């Protein structure tokens, strides 16, 4: 009854008692613990859907708040714009906090183990997700930065997967929804957005052509987001 | 622009933010801040919102582990069953402080600042309503003492009801569905809670039927919990 196998299960439970926060800790241990080995399938996704979950959460806080504010500013009324804003640097508080934890243990312990193609792409992904959380907010030369090291990870997510996973890998897929989501909304460029969705489509349709959930949701996605920016 | 005008407006936002925990806070302080006067129906009402969310997430987190729990043990794995526990008491550890701050707060400042037949009954309410949830999860002498707090708070509060408020009144109505639903989850008495349940229900569709949302989800619930109990 090892420790590790402890907390992968108190990981689980936390997941279905919906304590988030509480089930990143427990994955971050399980990271923390192994050295030379890397986390398994399993592990891996765990910790991905806790730190999901708990910037969702935030994310979707941040949405709102931030709505509030844009009707509140072009409404005038200045008293409550101010309100709305401080509440909103609270909630930006927590994001970068959050980024910035599994940002760290990526650099530090998940990249580093990374031993596939899978590993390697998983993790580089997860690192442009979490930059591109920040500059979801971020204004001034922040989110030059945020914005640069998430086409960086980018990049090198797809390097790898590109050239190691196959098209219809949900892993792969998952990377083209984010990366070209990053070019639409980040860097406000539909023409580089479609044409990165467009191509990982077709190159999935066409393996699923010849040599045969996740890959069709994700799939769909790109397809939705596809039409949706030809407007 | 006054203090309390701020907090009710920040609580408003942590609503629709939904940051419960920040919505209790600062409803917290309006509660605190005022001293002659009540708080109004809305102040009172956002208080008792965020309260039944903040405490609403551990109740069902508490509900999903607990099950955990029972499966496991009868499964015979103990290994888990220790892990499971273990996470159930940090659990009720929330709930135990969570119902202690409102606790707290209603006989402080709430309940001494009831001024009308709704403000007591609605203070009452929830007075009987938070000893209820501590006796959802205690066991020995602890559940006996809240169990008992629980039905001297819901006796006081349905007195004031019974003779002040009308039979459709929603407080009423809602005092009736959590005061039978007491007598039957804690007090595994389904007898004294059709009674009291087809009561309320009784005097309420009378009224309605000589001198004319809220009321009629409530009616339905106790209606739906009226017959689920004859079994
Ligand atoms: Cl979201
Ligand atoms: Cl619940």
């Amino acid at each position: 009854p090892t420790a590790r196998e402890e907390n992968v299960y108190m990981a689980k439970l936390a997941e279905q008692a919906e304590r988030y926060e509480e089930m990143v800790e427990f994955m971050e241990k399980v990271s923390n613990s192994l050295g030379s080995e890397e986390l398994t399938v399993e592990e891996r996704n765990l910790l991905s859907v806790a730190y999901k979950n708990v910037i969702g959460a935030r994310r979707a806080s941040w949405r709102i708040i931030s709505s509030i504010e844009q009707k509140e500013e072009s409404r005038g009324n200045e008293e409550h714009v101010n309100s709305i804003r401080e509440y909103r640097s609270k909630i930006e508080n927590e994001l970068s906090k959050i980024c910035d934890g599994i940002l760290k243990l990526l650099d530090a312990k998940l990249i580093p183990s990374a031993a596939s193609g899978d590993s390697k792409v998983f993790y580089l992904k997860m690192k442009g997700d979490y930059h591109r959380y920040l500059a979801e907010f971020k204004t001034g030369a922040e989110r030059k930065e945020a914005a640069e090291s998430t086409l960086t990870a980018y990049k090198a997510a797809q390097d790898i997967a590109t050239t190691e996973l196959a098209p219809t890998h949900p892993i792969r897929l998952g990377l083209a929804l984010n990366f070209s989501v990053f070019y639409y909304e980040i860097l406000n460029s539909p023409d580089r957005a479609c044409n990165l969705a467009k191509q990982a489509f077709d190159e999935a349709i066409a393996e699923l052509d010849t040599l045969g959930k996740d890959s069709t949701l994700i799939m769909q996605l790109l397809r939705d987001n596809l039409t949706l920016w030809t407007s």
